[PDB]
């Protein structure tokens, strides 16, 4: 009677649920099962640091609507994953973090093992639910579990653990063979009922001036034109949140995004489109809201998501596809927005834009490029390009590169999300690439760089076509605050380094771009050569302000 | 301008929720808030342990479909509630906590306050969402965080901190009346996709021995005659757990009940409506299985309930009436089950049923009952008067209760429970009482009663139409262990004692039962009597076996 | 070769560590274990409630130095447990819960297991370990975890898991023996540095207005003389916290407890023995200190203790015995306290104590006692029968006694201690009785009994030398307050029961005491009995105050 092993079950119970990918760092114990991965022509990308790992592995799940996989040791490794499936959960990316763990007996009476943690129980504030297997037998139900979990409702990240004792575990291939299978429907449509659509139709019927919130829960919905048709139908404004743009092409006649704070002040009836009314939305208080309750229709999988911060005039509960669908059936051949409301943020939004303009030609010193002429080159080619992942973190970096670079098409942005991580960089690049097989631009404040810097080399080693920009002005928020006493450097500041040297350390490509001229020279170029490439701009030291766009919610000293 | 107070505000947002009645014990820092209820003219009960409020919350919440609320003081009593919660969560019933706590500075530095605890985080792994109200403003928005989160999805438990500074803030009765509000829709249908309906029906109409379990998530649901209308139109023998007993008549011609073993071993498909594969199913696996993965439709509200335990061939996730109503017309027309199986079936049903009949029928000396004849005098009233709520918990005197006792009606089984719970009886009768206004009856083994029996006080003091029967067998299982050493009582062993006394003690009317003519003329006497009664039925010390049904699930030593 | 189980090692294992009793609730999976305990000739107290077992193993731990044990079965019983758990490390008592869980595939999946929890991850939060014994070869080892936790440092509870599969393991009894070891020096002596003590010793030496306070930690260390000798020879006055009453006797002529209040608001030194500068000595703040922090010495084995509240200016840490013992060498013969302080102190207690006696010769009419003319009565028997242990708790029941009833014996008066726990009493008596088989008085309030009152089966079942009296005032605070609404009963009222009926329902003794005179003749055959008793003493409804003693702790609405 044949045997095969825990090893080789897990293997098959991921490419059953259509794995085909891990990111991770490898060692004991778990070496020998990304060896066995690779063996059978799977993929496996190795990292230099866990957290990366785990960011690559949160974005694959995003873009795909299928769990990213990320691959650890225990202890050690485990929490430099863990962290990254902290931030999967909070902005709702369907994650699965595996992770080695050491021997129950020794570790449950804390007896000091190799990497020892209870890693099951450490992890379930991070994460929708922690699982561990430890029967060989159960490997195709505990995959189909994490999967689930993932995917179905709100989707998040899921741990699970596998104690050193499953892999070497054995089993009859036969008996193997009747235990695996492959989950029906992990990611169910939930269809909300008549009357609720009805009510949110009313509220949007009778708006004198409607804006339309799109989250990325709504990108990562996949149901692009069913949006924008919701969208062009109705005419109502719509804004995109960050990694909502493109979902609509950002240039699109009705978006009011350049004119924001105005559409949501004066807005009756605001209708939110997997988009949660947190922080980014100043929790539907104060002047951005015009200090009232507005009449708020909200479309969301998570029924508990409602009334979370302000009262919900039209909730509606389940996928954003089944719901859009039908609201679009209930509004078939009702009046367009109002021209007088429309009218007046087009106007708003083109007079922003001829601003915007003006600033992007703007002429500056060699060497001292501002926000708007170095990214004004990045808007052209994203414009011109726009089939390529647009990776997006930092202070001034981040906030600027929001505004300034057009997105055509939907997830391709993918940016510091819900924490305001910095770190998801590196890690974002190497899965975009990845899942997408297309090239990644980066954008990249020098100190959110850092955070993911080393992965550089990941990025060569898999020779990505990756092409990292380095807003390089010196430090964070600005590079130029002063010396704090004598001799003693200010915690802002940061070496105004030869990034591309950096690069180029590993096998890629490095330029210096000292003007918007040699930044666009150096940015065509790097794309078409289809290889890893950084590009370090230099921005003037002096050309941020602290925080960029939250710089009022810094907490200053009056005494 | 007047002003208002958190204590108001919050007895306000209770009362927009639609709640009007709480179950608790007071003292710091609360006792003003359950006094002000009562002022306010909602109903407070008192009880002798918080436990027991909040077991009678849990139950209120399955029952009505609303939370039960139970309100305790800091740390300890605190603690002694969430026990409860936790109960409610692992039933999937609706109920909010709402607990005082004290400073939190002076907590944060765990420097020894009065009842000092962080309620919010040691809630967490025993409730859907634990939330700590800081501020009057947000009392509104909490509260129906807490009522959403308890009702939505798959219903359960929520912790609600309320520290002690919380009630003494002030605020305008104009600001307080803008920020009250009615949640919309907190518990919404979720309604399943064609195919996942399309996927259940083939399954059915190509069974050739299938099976319809019910379970009291669709007890809870309240659809009652869609679910009847589905097993009446396909034909399909069904068979209830616990409390979902009644929700179709037990003596309905197409229960399997009273052939379980058979019916589950030989099905081809299973169709499980709000109920898991859990271990009152043997997780699907085994014996009770015929060894065999059945092929399982499933209906459920929690999408990654499937798979948990065994391959869902036609995983069917929303609410169950929405689902009931699909799935009875993809149906429609369709051939009833198999004759042979139904027949076979109704043959083996009868047959059980007439040797239960003579065990009912048997004589016993004066004082020595077993469980047939004595439950055979409940079962002939439950069947005249089945509009009263039926509380049952024991080893022997749950089994034998839920073999013998016929419901009629729904949801008035009220039992042990996921965790076979020994402490939920004379809760649940406080709750049943208050939420139904009608008569209750509680079937208890004496070890069962003894984790709530200070409640009788509880049912006295409300004066409430409960008829607490105690299976009066002097032990745990039995009553006759002997003792393991010369003057040692065998930890089995429970005094004999004179319950009927211990009611008697309080106001309430004692009775003792030492035969079923007894028993009989005592429990007709003591509902029509519309008093809190106490019945102690004298059963054999040697009547009950070793953990009733479940002897199997004991560790017993081979050495 | 012969074989042994799990079962009988850890029964090995525990008699070992000098265990012999347990106190728990038998079911599934460990109620074999129990059997079997017996069987060898241990002691096994079965109650009607876990947390009533938990209690009883608290207090056992508190009155002999060593760790009372507890026994439960899986989630529900283990729950319960852990309440008292959490309780026994908030006081600082040695405390082990064991509990039975079941299957580690199944509840790692958590795929619905019988009694399903991670037993070990929650009860984290209320004990100094959890830890879990996976393997019968690990028996001794774990148990010496556990024992040693439990003693060691600042003594504490301690969980441990018992999987179900352990207890079936087997193992040579050659290899068992092997296994089997007794830990050496459990609670070892921690002794503090000259420098620490002589710091203290100087702070001492120049105080002006000494006051010494001896904590529970103090009695708990079994070293009274060590203790006496200080207070004696230094002359200093002495005030105990409840239950290091007794220490010294409570009739001391150095004992300050009886002018308080002006006793720590005029000190300038302050010596905490044993004692925390908590919420019960209102953290070292306010008026109660004169609005002043005082010179502290203190000490305590818990280092981080220090500097908790208030800044320590004399820090001793090590355990009571070896700091006491070291700090009476460095004050050899150093002058005593000033006359002038200690007769100040002595003038107020003979005049305070001269008030209370004049309360106590006070005469009520029948049925109506107070709480002085009552208690007086049990004063006068525990000072002619101090060999009794004084179990105590309520609000008025709790602060009067406390006040009022001497004890001249160490460890005898049990009570809420530091979360001011409603529920302890029967548990305690129970334990009480068990640990020092001499009897046992309980002062109860009557909310107070009604959270363990059940456990007067238990008490009856094991013929325990137990006096229960029953301070009757028909509520909370007070019997009388008036109905909020028309035939609605008031939160606080309670049935003014006849709980002597109760009593005398399982076997016991019940009385019925209208005057002082009945309560003295009623107590005084009732403890020479040796029997169950219970007293029902019947006070006026109005003699309460609202809270006792912590009136100004309640929150109260202004609106
Ligand atoms: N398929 C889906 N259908 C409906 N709602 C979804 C879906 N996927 C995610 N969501 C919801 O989308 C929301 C995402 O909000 P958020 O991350 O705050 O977006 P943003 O930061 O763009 O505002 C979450 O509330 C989540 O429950
Ligand atoms: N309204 C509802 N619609 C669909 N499923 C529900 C609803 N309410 C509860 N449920 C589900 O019902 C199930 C109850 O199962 P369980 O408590 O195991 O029942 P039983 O013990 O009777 O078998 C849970 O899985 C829960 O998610
Ligand atoms: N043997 C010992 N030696 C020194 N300190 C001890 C010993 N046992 C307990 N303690 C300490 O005694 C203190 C008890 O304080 P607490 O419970 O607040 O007493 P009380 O409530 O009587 O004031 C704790 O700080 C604990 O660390
Ligand atoms: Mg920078
Ligand atoms: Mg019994
Ligand atoms: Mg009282």
């Amino acid at each position: 009677v044949e045997l095969t092993d825990g090893f080789h079950v897990l293997i098959d119970a991921l490419k059953m649920n259509d794995i085909d990918t891990m990111y991770g760092v490898v060692g004991i114990p778990i070496t020998n099962l990304a060896r066995m991965w690779q063996d059978d022509g799977q993929r496996f990308y190795s990292f230099r640091h866990e957290q990366h790992a785990g960011y690559a592995a949160s974005i694959a799940g995003y873009i795909e609507g299928k769990p990213g996989v990320c691959l650890t040791v225990s202890a050690p490794g485990f929490l430099n994953g863990v962290t990254s499936l902290a931030h999967a959960t909070t902005n709702c990316f369907p994650m699965i973090l595996l992770s080695g763990s050491s021997e129950r007996e020794i570790v449950d009476l804390q007896q000091g093992d190799y990497e020892e943690m209870d890693q099951m129980n450490v992890a379930r504030p991070h994460c929708k639910a922690s699982f561990r297997i430890n029967s060989i037998k159960d490997i195709p139900i505990g995959i189909a579990r994490a999967v689930r979990t993932a995917v179905s409702g709100r989707p998040g990240g899921v741990y699970v653990d596998l104690p050193a004792k499953l892999f070497g575990q054995t089993i009859s291939v036969e008996e193997a063979n009747k235990l695996l299978f492959k989950p029906i429907d992990p990611a169910p449509a939930q269809i909300p009922a008549e009357d609720a659509i009805a009510r949110a139709a009313d509220l949007i019927k009778n708006a004198k001036r409607p804006v339309i919130m799109l989250g990325k829960g709504a990108a990562y919905a996949q149901c692009d034109d069913e949006i924008r048709a919701l969208v062009e139908e109705t005419g109502i404004p719509f804004l995109p949140m960050g990694m909502a743009k493109g979902l609509l092409p950002d240039n699109h006649p009705q978006s009011a995004a350049a004119t924001r704070a105005f559409a949501l002040a004066q807005c009756d009836v605001c209708v939110l489109i997997g988009a949660r009314l947190n922080w980014l939305m100043q929790h539907g208080k104060g002047k951005t809201w015009g200090d009232e309750l507005k009449k708020y229709v909200q479309i969301d999988i998570q029924a508990n998501e409602m009334d979370s911060n302000q009262p919900i005039a039209a909730p509606v509960v389940g996928d954003i596809k089944s719901a859009v669908s039908l609201l679009r059936k209930a509004l078939k051949g009702a009046p367009k927005a109002d021209a007088e409301w429309t009218g007046a943020l087009k106007a708003k939004v083109d007079g922003n834009k001829a601003k915007l303009a003006g600033k992007m030609t703007a002429e500056t010193p060699s060497g001292m490029m501002n926000y708007s002429n170095s990214l004004g080159v990045v808007r052209d080619f994203m414009l011109a390009n726009p089939d390529i992942s647009l990776v997006n973190e930092g202070a001034n970096a981040l906030d600027n590169t929001r505004m300034i670079v057009d997105m055509l098409k939907p997830r391709k942005r993918l940016d510091s999300g819900t924490w305001g991580v910095m770190g998801i960089g590196m890690g974002y690049c190497v899965a975009a690439a990845a899942v997408t097989g297309k090239p990644v631009i980066a954008v990249e404040g020098d100190s959110a760089f850092g955070f993911s810097g080393m992965e550089l080399e990941t990025i060569c080693r898999y020779n990505l076509p990756v092409t990292v920009i380095i807003m390089n002005n010196g430090g964070i928020y600005k590079g130029n605050e002063a010396d704090p006493q004598p001799g003693v450097i200010s915690c802002t500041r940061l070496t105004r380094g030869r990034y591309d040297m950096m690069m180029e350390a590993f096998g890629g490509k490095g330029y210096v771009a000292n003007t918007p001229a040699e930044l666009k020279a150096a940015l065509e170029e790097a794309v078409a050569s289809g290889k890893p490439c950084l590009i370090n701009a230099m921005i003037d030291p002096d050309a941020g302000v602290e925080s960029g766009r939250i710089k009022s919610l810094n907490v200053v000293s009056k005494v």
